[PDB]
């Protein structure tokens, strides 16, 4: 149960609900890497710090 | 001997070669030295680093 999926609308405000049935287990992904995967950085003349993903 | 010699053009496509004669043992020049001799910094919220020598 999630509340989040796409759902269309036509007019006279009627709905349309999608409902992915999937039951797979499964699909793939990985999770890899970049470099510099995190860093820190300021504004010595302000003041500030920051953070970065990536 | 080298390649790279002041070489100068006219018309009539005629050369012209230099060839310095010098066998001095020398003229002169002096090393100095600056301060922030070498030095890398780097931009954050974009991803670059740099090099300098000066």
């Amino acid at each position: 149960v999630d509340d989040s999926m796409p759902v269309e609308t036509l007019e006279d405000g009627t709905k349309v609900f999608t409902s992915y049935l999937f039951g797979a287990g499964a699909l793939g992904y990985a999770e890899g890497q970049p470099e510099v995967p995190t860093e820190t950085a300021r504004n010595a003349l302000g003041s500030q710090d920051i953070l970065i993903n990536r």
